[PDB]
């Protein structure tokens, strides 16, 4: 398995009949939670990581016990206020010790807005790409022959900003976490390294008055030096997704192609270019319509009559 | 594996075709149950674990096994009365000790009424939804081809309480638990974290008169600090979902849209707008079908007609 | 995994088309036999277990060899007659060391009533449902196009006492099980807590004569205190069980509803409210429809008539 | 997994359409074989299984190498006669050390006849049962419509000893089988605990002259107070097979009911109340005939006439 | 899993829709390869395998690394011819230390001839077989209705010593290869027990001229007594085969019915009595034959037919 | 698992519907790249493999992690030119070092061949024996009924030499690699034992001046006993496959019978007699349909009538 396996299973897998989301957000949300899970499970790998994650330099008359000792009680020592001294004070011995579990929160944090637009909009979004669909398919299957039922429902989506609040919010909690990721971590990129070196004291209670213990023993975080490399890594990685995400906002300027010209070459349907600059819900159904559409029969068909065209008999010998 | 593996398992997967739960139901139990399950794998998680659970301060003198010995002793001391002595009193370091067991007590007994609802009532309700959706289908092609058996079942199911009571009681019993959780683990988070320390003695029986052996023994529960912090996180949550819980009493409030009037669109339908107020089991129903007649191509068709009206030869073109 | 799995593997699923068991039934079997099995896992889980079952007090000026030695030599002698002594006698040792197998034994004596049912009773059963249940189809479907067969089968089944003997019996060795394991851990969490310290000597045979020996080493069962805890949990949910049990074998009693009631709304049907009072296998077969016959399309059907009645034509436009 | 884990796989599973085998049968081998390697599987389980086998006490003089050159060579030594002393005599070291082996050598002996009978016996049975079952419905279907083909061939039958014979064999290699297991299983109960412990001595060879070297070390073989408590659990289940295993033998009065009585209701059928009290094969047909035809539609039919009976119209009704 | 998983994996599995492989020769092959791979399963299972396979007595002033050496340094030297000595010459370390590699090597090389015989004489055999049995079938259903193509293909089969002489010559591989193992095994059993013990010498090279280390180190095999023993269980079982695998040979004597008899009951048929003590190639059809056309609906119809006899009207009743 | 593992996983699985390798081909490159992958998992099984690969004797005086690190250092010595010293010279410390990926080369380099027909020829392949199989069916269904496109498409192949020079090329290539694997084999074998001894020096920068360190620390690789042995039988196998890779560039030599000549039985047939002793791409072509037209009907029915012959009427009663 090794390094190797984590490459199988975060970066060759979609490990998260409709897209009911779309490429841009699948993949921004695949990256930001992925990428600190990859990081993490590399941190930690075999490979790399030497034994434990702190070791103190206990006196030659230590016995193995009383060295083993020192360790574990240091690694509960760096979370505790008048058992330490560092220079740095002792708040950047925390985000190294936590570094993991911070990394994780970050990964939860980025996906519960992906999970909520699964739960809160998907299927009240999937009903109607399906009627708009179908009914398409009729407006074809007509001109094929040859009520503005899809036309009026599409013209009274677009007296709605019900669906875009909830996508745009989603969105914006996205971008805020991410953000705040950057912040953290070009502050725990900026800490000093020796700052993974701090010294202890065990003379709590009873070992208080024993003077054949040292007052301080020096102890490494062995671990902070990949901590603050893979950090640097997921720091450049989140500062190219802030555009992006930016970006995503921009929906009346996202839409790429007014696809119901593609219909509006037929008799049977209206001029439903509606490219809706404020924002309304019609301009986000676009969207995913034109994620979703280019798997119907009856586009393909008029594309390519539209795209030679750029005659309805011509539909008869396809 | 590591830590990321965790996130596959309890965060990317319901771990946990009518729908016989409601969302906002299954999202409080999944984070209710779901949640201290994961904060226990964390807090053990080989990341973080440095090693035992305890280590004491051995005299040099001991050999390696009597240092094992005293380690091992001094575990099986922490729930016993006479050969401990703490500042805290004795109580603290059970709970120290025993943390993981208690968490997982509180993941089972808040999933228990889940449970008693998928085999008490889940498929008592099962039989009556499907009956009542295939009878508004009749409805629906009924008024497509142009007795009130349904109308006359739900207007019966209104003078009945039964099941809304095990709804109601499954739900208080899940708001007690949560309630007992969040003040547990504010006591357990106002711990001093020198409690953690404590002095050992294992001069019991044979042992009482050897003079080599020193009256006290300090030993330190490495793990606490991690206990304390997650505990914080875990009483966070649960006073999150507290108001959400809360919230799913007022069934006849969350009764979010009046969907019948969608059919009393038709002349084969009657004035079925009957949001009792009172907590009649017909209420809850309402909430079961708003959650699952969205699936109804009947619903569907009438709802884009109910959208667009906001004529019934239109149904023949849809 | 760590402790999370087990509450997936034993708590989340059902590890143990009609169905032969009753609901009742097969939550206390599945309670009663998962329960210990649970237990078990739990009270050896590295995230309680620190590590060997025992340790011994061997001298300084042993070697790390002798001391494994005595280790291992004493949690053999924990059931030998002559190399130990307790102020408890011998006795307790036992039980401590052979608690997970002792745990074991009760959940395998409490699962064989259940796997007799399955193998004994339930396929002489399933064919006798399978009968009475499509002769009652046949009752609603004549009713519908408007000889006494099944009700002279089922007749002649209140002349018999065969399979309410097996259920009553296999009841009888459930309910005896759980009242000796209720006993049983009742005493052994009456040990006390001290009981798990014992003195050894391994100066048996060429040993016998050695001066440099101790004539005792002070030994402890560090997992005592966890099994004692578990212990109480354990007796806690098997007294619970106790009434339930009991309440089985109230079948006449345990009828809720007179569902042929439904059917003898029929004039197709018979008087057939053979509510047998005596212990009947008529009466066993009531309670057996009352948990299958939920799923007939026909008893959907009348029971919705029954409740509004509470007309045949109203059949037709279902 | 624990000790949980074996339940689950020698107790809650089968881990072994016609049914080939009686039912009896099928649960005396299942038990007969499963419980060994389950008790194997247990005996060694790390709940109960310290580490080592062995443990023997060398000199405190004696390097950690040195000693774990004697516990190894001792291991070696319990199957050698000249480096030994017990005054039990080398045998029950033997049995000490290879208890494991000969459990599953008794597992694999109980379960050769089973495996005999699925490959020398069940395929030729298997095509006669499907011929006869297929007949008889004939002989129903004809009595609704309303040659001796099948009487013939039973009559035939009644003519033969081959798989009778087949079958007492196979009964009686596993009831010698559990017989000779219940007798070692008393004497290796009978051995008294302290054969455990036996004098080894490493002076062989080079070190026969070594002056520094003591002429025994005591030795312990810590598992074998596991084995002879499970031993005793062993002999216990199998004296309660021995029985069982008896009755088997006596075909012509395990034959419950006279089923084709059933049939001879018909005037299509004929007289075969064939009860052979001769250990005929027919007998032996009859028993898995009593065992497989319960799934017969005509049996079920006629049965339920029959048991009303205790007409040919009705039939027509059912 | 322990030893228990081996019984569940290599015998009660079949771990190696047409016959091509007859049931001896099946059993035989799967006994033959199957047992040496569960005996060495069995001979280094931790349930018995203590730790290293070697161990060696270092002097006391030895540092651990120094004995570490020594033990490895041994290991390597047995099968080095200078570095040795012992009383039974070097040859019986080498199969001590090989003894796994030297029951793997018979295990292949008995698998080689069935899988030789599955890849070519298989498929060659398998569109022969299926030719006759559906032509059987026109001969029977002809009969029923009331050219010699299958008798004058049979009776050219007659002349051929093709296929026969693979499956002679695949059961005399296997019987050779049998016999050698037997022989092997034999030696390998009676080798001194003792000859597990040697003396090693590391005073090669450099250390050839250190005065601090002894001119010989005595090491032992521990593992040699597991050896041994399983060689005893592998020659017992071997030593019953080979007068199966010779019984295989007897082709001619081994048919054990006639059966085209049966089919010569027919005017359709002819006097294909054709028991060919010549070794032709028909007659070892005949074997693969009753070994598969039991599952011919015509077989078992004429079967019947035969036996009762022991009239064709009587077919159209079946 | 153990060894026996390894037989399953790479002797008795095919761990590599037209057949479009043939199985002399599929076989030699079965044994040539499984064997090697078998001889490295069985080279370091711990049935076999003691421990670490090297072991340096360190002085006594050494600590314990003083001898470690000469143990390692020398490890990675090996390789570097100063740091050493071998009467070899320091070649066959790299062999003994890097034998398992030297036979995963030998392994990954004999694969690719048979990946490159794969992916080269077989899909060119494939498409033309199903035209030929389907038109040599047509021409079977016409004599049974009773233009040379097929036969013409056939005497077109006759003119190209594409496909077999592709054939040819991929089999010398594989050639190559195995004689290549045999003089390396048969040096590596050649190597003299003591050559996994070399003496070693750690003097190397700050400890160079150090005069408590040895100037010399003998080591051993332990392993190279074992590669050594394995080579030779790796020797063996691959001298045993060289005469028949030779074998396999004889194709019009290797064409075993004139199949079509049994379709030149027909008059709806040619004399495509073409046994081109050229090597014309037709010859492979013939190779191929002789592995895979066994599997056609019209071949089974042609060839019965051939082999009979040895008339077209009696094509009607088959």
């Amino acid at each position: 398995m090794a390094i190797a396996h984590l490459a199988t299973e975060y970066v060759f897998s979609d490990f998260l009949g409709l897209r009911l989301e779309l490429a841009v957000d699948k993949m921004v949300t695949c990256i930001a939670v992925g990428l600190p899970l990859l990081l993490i499970s590399l941190a930690f790998a075999q490979e790399i990581s030497i034994g434990t994650q702190i070791s103190c330099f206990s006196p030659s008359s230590f016995s193995w016990a009383q060295a083993a000792f020192v360790d574990s009680y240091c690694w509960a020592a760096v979370q505790q206020k008048s058992s330490l001294q560092s220079e740095s004070g002792n708040l950047p011995l925390w985000l190294h010790k936590f570094f993991p579990y911070i990394l994780l929160l970050f990964a939860i944090l980025l996906y519960l807005p992906a999970l909520f637009w699964r739960f809160s909009a998907a299927p009240h979004l999937c009903s109607d790409l399906k009627f708009i669909m179908e009914e398409l398919d009729k407006v074809y299957n007509r001109a094929i022959k040859a009520y503005p039922i899809v036309e009026q429902y599409l013209k009274t989506k677009k007296n709605s900003s019900h669906l875009i609040m909830k996508y745009i919010s989603c969105r914006l909690v996205t971008f805020v976490v991410i953000l705040l990721a950057c912040i953290y971590l070009s502050y725990y990129f900026s800490l000093s390294s020796l700052s993974d070196e701090f010294l202890c004291s065990i003379k709590s209670g009873v070992l208080k008055n024993d003077s054949t213990i040292p007052d301080r023993f020096q102890c490494k975080l062995i671990a902070v030096g990949i901590f603050q490399l893979l950090s640097l890594i997921n720091l450049i990685v989140y500062a190219l997704l802030i555009p992006v995400v930016v970006y995503t906002f921009f929906i009346p300027f996202r839409q790429k192609t007014d696809i119901l010209k593609v219909y509006e070459i037929l008799p049977t349907f209206d001029v439903l270019h509606f490219k809706s600059e404020g924002y309304n819900d019609l301009s986000l159904y676009n969207l995913f319509l034109e994620e979703n559409i280019s798997e119907l029969k009856s586009y393909k068909c008029l594309k390519v009559l539209e795209n030679i065209k750029s005659p309805m008999l011509l539909l008869t010998n396809l």
